[PDB]
């Protein structure tokens, strides 16, 4: 079976809102994915594929269409990226480190992460999954891409998830490019993680596939998404 | 800008599930659409085109497959249905009649829908949009059809609709199938609407597209989505 | 152990708001028990002392000053109720009627309670209780009445309560004084309650007591209270 | 007006169980007000005054008894505090120290704030207001107190607040007893909180007074409550 969560999510741009191009209303597909652990999961390696669409659905109302997408030269074919996290889960302090790299216009990366303080964690390491990228998302079928755009500046990102058997994980990031390379730091903050829930008991078996729904709110985006956990 | 609300629904066979083939979890795009309303929205005609797919990006993992879809020849290409709709938002009772037609495998379907009692509502009519029908979803990408496969017997749905602003709106749904026509009889429960909000001033202009997310759960299949209602 | 739930309501009056004496914040501590039930259920007797006090606590800021308690002469000592119920939870179908006696200004009533339609229920009685009275609360410490002054016009509520494992239950009320009785219409609608859960299982054992805070809001009154479900 | 919010809570003991004499279901009250304020809210003073109860409204069960309350000499009636607090709302990172005293027997307390980094906060500083000490809780009425119970050892609670506009807050804290002072350390992660909102606007006053239920919960307490907080 599966646990339910849902996302809710702020983007913010550090760069000046005259000089960026938004997105209409689009959605996120992706599929995140455990490709290696070692040593209960103080060693992980997970991959991501992520592409944007407008909905392709007929309209009767008639076709809003725009002027295409955006371009930023700074961000190339290949990028690598370094991560810092640092949190806490229920009463459990943490940190963690990765490296990786990935095709940001393509939508795919991967992230090799250890644990590095607090290990090994007494909760599932799939509840950290989605706080370790969105410049690696494929936009390129014409949608203006928000968080390429940032930069230089570069961009951050909170977020609520909230699981149905009680569990809320807040987050916050920060995303920069720092000699060519993206630099995120990220910090965790759980609570309320049921004693007898999977999560805390590690009877989890990674994330299905997701839709993420983005808007314009504010001159940045929010997004919404809901994930479903699957169940030993 | 937007008004978010999150859906969560339990979808019940009437069908012995020793004779349903069911799917993996799925998603379905929606578009929904107001094509004409009348007389403060005391006649509206609504339009939905709805496509289920699996997740259609690369596995690292490789994926179990399926063994295709599901057979359901009481379905016919075309079919025409009738409603029947009851309930309350805040303080306010009311009655709806509808009647339309679709293509249930290609996954469209008008409904033109009177408000016959309690008219007109002082409430935004996009908040009954959803209560308005799962036999016409497009599962021909080889996904087993839960709706379809129900008949003869038939279906029922329940939701809770939770608005951002604090409405909350229920409704409970029987689906059946008598003499040829699909028969919806639908029961509507909103209680909390904020009297300054979108909804109870009525400046809302209808949804944007969505996805669902639908998986095997308690009883027959749960879905699970976010959608965004603009905003004058 | 115990299952929590959390209830969100509004209470609406018919009668003007400049008529009217509003209330400051204020808190009622209820205590809601089951005297007697028979045939699985059909049958309940319910009794609830419910008290409204302004905080006792000491202020250093020091914000006290209350022009003091509304009078209702049309609410008698001692008064009769006449109640109608309708629901659904899940998929189930219920009809209710009761009848009951009680001491307003006291804040004491009792409820005979019979299911008409749909029994023996399939879900635990305990979820209906909170739906079956407002009218018998004691005001006496000084506090504005909003519910006694409704009469002659009468009230409604309306309301959504969330169990912390998926049940949501939401209510709408209507509160009249017909020759002397005071009339109550009641319609319910539950969605999602888990075939695991202790409600579907009826593996649940009266309420505890609680404490609402009630405060002003747009037009009357909102309330909010956290109540918990004894389990088996 | 108000903005309204929701705070579930968990209590650990470090104290190992089988050394603790556990309270049944009970009610907190409380009055927490602000005293002093200075320099935009960088220097803040804020008082508390907290009262526990059983439920005292009379029963028709008439079955309701305990052992009394509990004994902990290492809490004297005087009691002094230091806290350390490092968190993030939103996008805007800061630290706080406070120093204070209070009565832990009778439930008052005074702490004396400083915010000494990311000063002046770009949000309300109410919603750090219950960051700020249940070893002061007046549990003198006959009720085992699981707090001052648990020294030497100390305890840990972790809390969501939830506010009806979206903004939601997680903190976890650490409470020790150390050389005879009460020594707190608070992380906060707050996200979401709407530009066009009181919090952020600064257009708040303090809270309401409130009651926090608490009940037993796996080894520990678990705590419900909503509050209200007053806007300009």
């Amino acid at each position: 079976g599966h646990l339910i969560c849902n996302l809710k999510t702020t983007y913010r741009s550090k760069k000046p809102a005259k000089n960026l191009k938004m997105p209409g209303v689009y959605y996120v597909d992706r599929r995140l994915e455990r490709i290696k652990e070692a040593d209960k999961e103080t060693y992980v390696e997970q991959h991501e594929v992520a592409v944007a669409r407008y909905c392709d659905l007929p309209s009767k109302l008639g076709h809003a269409g725009g002027t295409g997408g955006s371009m930023s030269e700074l961000i190339t074919e290949n990028m690598h990226m370094k991560l810092y996290m640092e949190g806490t889960v229920n009463n459990h302090h943490f940190k963690c480190t990765s490296e990786g790299e990935g095709k940001p216009y393509e939508g795919t990366q991967t992230m090799r992460i250890k644990v590095v303080e607090g290990g090994p964690l007494p909760f599932a390491f799939d509840i950290l999954a989605t706080s370790f990228s969105k410049t690696f998302i494929n936009h390129t079928q014409g949608i203006p891409d928000f968080f390429k755009q940032s930069f230089p500046e570069g961009f951050t990102w909170e977020r609520v998830t909230t699981y149905e058997d009680g569990g809320v994980l807040t987050a916050t990031q920060d995303t920069s490019l720092q000699d060519g390379c993206l630099i995120y730091n990220v910090k965790i903050r759980g609570v309320n993680f049921p004693s007898n829930g999977p999560v805390m008991q590690k009877k989890t078996l990674g994330w299905e596939a997701s839709t993420e729904m983005l808007y314009p709110a504010d001159g940045g985006l929010e997004g919404r998404s809901d994930m479903a956990l699957k169940l030993v």
